[PDB]
């Protein structure tokens, strides 16, 4: 078996295993604030270093990960709390799109809120050029911003949300378990197929973005992760 | 929402919340042995007192949960290492199979494999007349110990395995990863309707068992649970 | 070359390789539990049954050893988790010191904190009568509980903790490496001369203890050990 | 703290996490052959594809690491069983040495032995040009195949070492425990300053070589790694 585990309780710049794009920043306190607050358009993203073969063209074997992490987002102020964090899946190469305007798009996709890459977001701003609920949600985006399954969700201002999420390569499913800090859990699941939307090498990660008049503190806490491909 | 959350680190043998069956044992060290390892066909039953409603008659509404919790399994001396652990949700007026046999019933079913329950079992010993794999494996139980499906796995002696059980309402998908000692995951998920194979209120816990020639040690070490149900 | 090995999984109640002192007492899940919840000052130690020979006084060479063993420590309700384990190497004739308070002296030292043993401590309290840092922490003991040298750690409640000592006899240095829950290391080194501390033939072994108001679980799961003396 | 750690019970071709140079093989039962059995002045060296941050110049701390790896070392007929094989630590962008010789600087030096490297070699062949000690041993080399520090050591052909080093970085001590087949373990200890030899970013990894007339199977089984910078 052809196993990748890390886990970050704290991160730092100058971790050769952390790719930084954008405006992303490691507080002192070990915190990753994705964006900045004084940018217009801002959009920062986070990406595991080293490039995880999630399937394999000899064998068609699709690989199974287990992976829990937790944020916060919080309320600045004369800004509208937008738009968002996402954890993704994209190809190696990934880079944030061309002439991004940040915003609605999450920092992953281009106007259209088209991209490829595959990921979970937690959207608290409707952008319905992208059919977006009337509400925060969380969703599932398979080369979308406009998401393929979403769920009612309520964004917290200054609270930790805690995440897992387990994708068995048997049924190709997805399965993301949020839990509020009030105690409530949310979820959402979703047949997604790995290896006919990515390649064999993708690299996982986090983005968020801003605009002009939405703005808020986007954070990335803890993140722990393991996928286990069976080779042979 | 109704949600019922609670998490045990340790276990006691006084403790209201929990409901011993069988020849359950709590060790000092705060972990809760189930079986006998001087009884034949020895059968031990632990759950959680109250019941919990996943299911409304009223608003059709099925709960989605997050759970997990870690055990432990050990080789003793002369014996064949039998027969296995099962997190179960059954009836709340569950009781251990009148006549039980123990082994590869795994205390939940009578002799022919068949009971009202749904649940994971960590299957150590084949058992051909429930049609096991030939190798150690962790299956999806619906009403038997002829699982729906499997997932072959390795059961490593004195190794503390730790697992995450999710099951989302809207897709009745329950997941389950499996993270082994070596690091390595294991998962299987399925799609199985509780409303349709239980009633409005269960009782989830675990139960393990042994034969005359199989016997080994089984243990629970810590349990968290949390459920919501959408009340409206 | 004159070597020693020996490897236990697990340990039983009439097994003449071992010899239990004090409130020691074998769990039926083959973990020893060296102290008495219920018991005032309590200590318990547990040392291999055979003398090992460390140093011959006919060519002066002092034996290498590698050995490595898990441990788990656990919070009990309404006590203060204290006092930690302690693993020694000590005189073939060693006993638990006559009239001992538990305690501090981690069962194998006096009121001040002196004994005969040299050994690697795993303090869950501090004592500043002996000296110790304000935090949880790992040290090494000469001759006495105010350790020649201590790391700062952090002992996690059910935890399973992993350690691996290595003691080059050229160097006559003592290495040792702990591997938390977390998947952190923790090391600590020091040059400690066997020959001159310790007499030609000793026992190894591990102790613990506790207080009125300090009691919590301490747990032996598993140890193996090789030495090798060139003879010569 | 800054922690990276993996686990290879098996290694496979195409696996992002690992580098190969040289003559590397992985053979179709997982063990990596590094070097080829036909070629004259064979090299082959297998490096973990990330970098590791082992000192960091913001705050002057060196990481501590634990590492255990085995492998087999095999004659073959008619050849001289040479040369051996050297675990490594280099800068993060080594590469085998331009014009290698193969042979006695084992794939890391030059004809002299000089190289930017810190290791651990396991040597079966004395090359007097680099003061080679007249029988087999293991040697502690910094920038140079001219050992600092040997122990003799006895390689026997089809046997499954053992190895387990422990990097303290406070007393800055590098420590090796070698289990050969007959249960005796060999150690050798060194202080290594890491900081003063390396750059900040380093890669671990093995190298073997042969010669026209020195030919044998080295072969790597398995490799675990843990490395923790304190970050403050
Ligand atoms: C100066 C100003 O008026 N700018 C806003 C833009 O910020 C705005 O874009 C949206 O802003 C919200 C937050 O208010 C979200 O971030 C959303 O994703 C953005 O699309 C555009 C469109 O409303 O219009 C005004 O210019
Ligand atoms: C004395 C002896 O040989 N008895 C065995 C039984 O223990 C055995 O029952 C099975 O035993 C295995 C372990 O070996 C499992 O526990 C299984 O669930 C049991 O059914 C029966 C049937 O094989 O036959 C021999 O008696
Ligand atoms: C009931 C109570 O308060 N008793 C305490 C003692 O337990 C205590 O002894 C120390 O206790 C700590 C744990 O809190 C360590 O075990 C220490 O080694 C013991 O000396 C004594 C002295 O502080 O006094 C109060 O009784
Ligand atoms: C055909 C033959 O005679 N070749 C040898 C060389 O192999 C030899 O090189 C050394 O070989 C030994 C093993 O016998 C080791 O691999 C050593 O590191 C090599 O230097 C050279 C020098 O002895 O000369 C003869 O050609
Ligand atoms: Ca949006
Ligand atoms: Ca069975
Ligand atoms: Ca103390
Ligand atoms: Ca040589
Ligand atoms: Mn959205
Ligand atoms: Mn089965
Ligand atoms: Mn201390
Ligand atoms: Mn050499």
């Amino acid at each position: 078996a052809e196993t990748v585990s890390f886990n970050f309780n704290s991160f730092s710049e100058g971790n050769p295993a952390i790719n930084f794009q954008g405006d992303v920043t490691v507080l002192s306190n070990g915190n990753i604030q994705l964006t900045n607050l004084n940018k217009v358009n801002s959009v920062g993203r986070v990406l595991y270093a080293m490039p995880v073969r999630i399937w394999s063209s000899a064998t068609g074997n699709v690989a199974s990960f287990l992976t829990s992490f937790s944020f916060e987002m919080k309320d600045i102020k004369d800004y509208d709390p937008a738009d968002g964090i996402i954890f993704f899946i994209a190809p190696e190469d990934t880079q944030i799109p061309a002439g991004s305007i940040g915003g609605g798009t999450l920092g992953v996709s281009d106007t259209k809120g088209a991209g490829h890459f595959v990921g979970v977001e937690f959207d608290t701003y409707s952008n319905s050029e992208y059919n977006d609920p009337p509400t925060d949600h969380v969703g599932i985006d398979v080369n979308s911003v406009d998401s393929v399954k979403t769920v009612p969700w309520n964004s917290v201002s200054g609270a930790v949300v805690k995440v897992t999420v387990i994708y068995d390569s048997s049924t190709k499913t997805l399965s993301v378990a949020v839990t509020n800090d009030n105690g409530d859990i949310t979820t959402i699941a979703q047949v997604v197929d790995l290896k006919a939307k990515l390649p064999e090498r993708v690299k996982f990660g986090f983005s968020a973005s801003g605009s002009l008049g939405g703005r808020q503190i986007h954070l990335i806490r803890s993140w722990s992760f393991t996928s286990t491909l069976i080779t042979t």
